[PDB]
């Protein structure tokens, strides 16, 4: 299972992670005790680690599906 | 109501539309009569119109969500 950013997000604080549409986001914690806020998760995109709004990602992506026949 | 590509799709036919993950895809028809094959939809990306595998897109996109409070 992977998560994919479905929207761009621009940090309004230094501990926040920028998201761009289509980014694969590695979800490192869903626990508010770590993100510091309900509805914020901790993740990584490329080399960057920070918190991001959980409603900006969708569980989806990974291996591309086999396309239907033509 | 927006559709987003969740995976990259490399065309393998002259009427096929390339997708890149995170692209918004304007869906012009879901009808196989139009696409010419079940599970292939017709759409527009980047000014080009062609067909793509319907299993590469997800309904979602539109406006970025309201982020939760910190």
């Amino acid at each position: 299972p992977v998560w994919t950013a479905l929207f761009d997000y621009e940090p309004s604080g230094q501990d926040e992670l920028a998201l761009r549409k289509g980014d694969r986001v590695e979800v490192l914690s869903r626990d508010a005790a770590i993100s510091g806020d309900e509805g914020w998760w901790a993740g990584q995109v490329g080399g960057q680690v920070g918190i991001f709004p959980s409603n900006y990602v969708s569980r989806g992506g990974g291996a591309p599906p086999i396309p239907p026949p033509r």
